[PDB]
């Protein structure tokens, strides 16, 4: 059985998309610099160490899935300054996700989140990611362009033994769901900084961590088009941060209006004929 | 042919969504109570007169779709009290919102907003509504349950000469589209406070004023799943005015997290497993 496709960020840009419509998956060599990778593990550590359970029964909203060895954090705006910089404003997510896209018109972040496994996590079953946030995808036409994309970004080694995520090469395709097995799966394994991209149909899974030693990190972002509400909300973040932030970056985090592709589009999230940024008279790339 | 089904707000309660899902539209008589009405024109009537034509240069999201005679004032919730805590709250709303998207999960407006229709306006085309905003929607198979729907809730009479709503009773059910024909209308003749319901499916078209004097206004809510991102933005809304309100109606405007209805929901617009209105210490009924 064949491989994942492995993708030159530098080099394949063109390709990237491509290669992910046809086969459900691929891998982005260096998708982030080590430099970023290292910035963005720095800023996010302390957030990840007091991170309670996915289900800790203080938050009204948790996560019954994850198993209780994991945490995610997200909202990573104000946390991470490479974040909200450097992978906001990623020239190649930017080209990915507008090659991905067009169809529908304008996209933003549905989450982007840090996951940290700890040793000895159990692999996920094998699922289909936004069936316990959005019902609507289910209903969505066979031949519909995917509405959402996932970044798996490696912020630590993935190995076979260290539980990297597996995906069935093909499965965005399926309808009949009867020959799903870990049969049918290969690895994704990635070096720090680089990304697995798979879509909302890709069947795949997070994988077993049987060394009971080390700790799996990653960064997950889920981009979306713009008619689909995020996971998370950014309602909160200060506004000298959002302020600091380039445009591009502002409408990612829902602090814009956004556009559909429809011909004479009449947008969304917009104030009386005007944008929230023209409305909000909102500044942007203000240094903190 | 049939007429619109005309059901009472008081007795038909129940009856009101299931006679919209089998013939793709209702007339709710007295929806809003004159006292309502009276009081939402008087609170909105200086807006009206200020707004400029829909595809104003000054605007950044110009509608090229509705006629130059037509006045469109959206986000309400700062202009009109009625709307924040009369119709926000409305029983009858929430009934029909709560009957028709409950295989989805949560809703909220997608856009309240009142239009009013200058002498002389021209039909609208017949068409679905949605088109111009959420690409995404046309993607979804046939017996998807309505992802929004619109309370058409007359402020001034809607007669056949004034240019009253047409629809096309059972039109929501539609694939093939070769009979839409302005012979296969109805039409929804009002009074003050009466709504038109339909679904995003429905074929229908504001009608030609005819007489060259009468002024016809309306309130349009079209209410949708928290799944899909609201045309309008309620961000600038000033934070006494939001907690002013009920929680419920915060969450119809965005300012709370929202849920699905996947049996192990994660929710949309959440904070690191916490709510919006927790995390942001959101308070609720506190009067201006
Ligand atoms: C333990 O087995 C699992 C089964 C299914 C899932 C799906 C997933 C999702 O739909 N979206 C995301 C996307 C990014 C990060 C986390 C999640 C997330 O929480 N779930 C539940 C996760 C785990
Ligand atoms: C002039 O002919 C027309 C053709 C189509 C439409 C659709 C409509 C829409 O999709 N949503 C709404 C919903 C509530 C109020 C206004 C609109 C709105 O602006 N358009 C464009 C309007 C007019
Ligand atoms: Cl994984
Ligand atoms: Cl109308
Ligand atoms: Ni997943
Ligand atoms: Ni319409």
């Amino acid at each position: 059985k064949s491989q994942i496709p492995r993708l030159s960020a530098i080099n394949d840009l063109h390709k990237i998309w491509p290669t992910v419509e046809e086969h459900g998956a691929a891998i982005i060599e260096s998708f982030l610099s080590l430099d970023i990778v290292r910035r963005l593990n720095e800023e996010v550590d302390p957030f990840v160490k007091i991170e309670p359970i996915p289900a800790a029964k203080t938050k009204d909203h948790p996560n019954h899935i994850l198993s209780t060895t994991t945490r995610l954090v997200n909202v990573l705006a104000p946390i991470s300054k490479a974040y909200r910089e450097d992978v906001l404003n990623s020239k190649v997510l930017h080209r990915i996700c507008s090659d991905a896209f067009h169809v529908y018109g304008d996209y933003w972040v549905l989450m982007g989140a840090v996951m940290e496994l700890a040793p000895s996590n159990p692999a996920q079953p094998l699922h289909r990611d936004m069936r316990f946030s959005h019902p609507i995808v289910e209903y969505l036409k066979p031949d519909a362009p995917a509405t959402s994309i996932n970044f798996l970004v490696a912020l630590s080694p993935f190995t076979a033994e260290n539980g990297a995520t597996h995906v069935i090469l093909g499965s965005h395709k399926w309808q009949n769901l009867s020959n799903v097995s870990m049969d049918a799966t290969v690895r994704a394994l990635m070096n720090p900084g680089d990304a697995l991209l798979i879509t909302d149909s890709t069947i795949h899974c997070g994988g077993a961590e049987t060394t009971g030693t080390e700790t799996r990190r990653l960064l997950t972002i889920t981009m979306g088009i713009s008619q689909l509400t995020p996971l998370e909300s950014n309602l909160a973040v200060p506004r000298p941060v959002i302020e600091s932030l380039t445009p591009l970056a502002q409408r990612l985090l829902g602090w814009a209006s956004q556009r559909s592709a429809a011909p004479r589009d009449i947008g969304l999230l917009t104030i009386r004929g005007n944008s929230i940024e023209k409305t909000m008279n909102l500044k942007a790339e203000q240094p903190l």
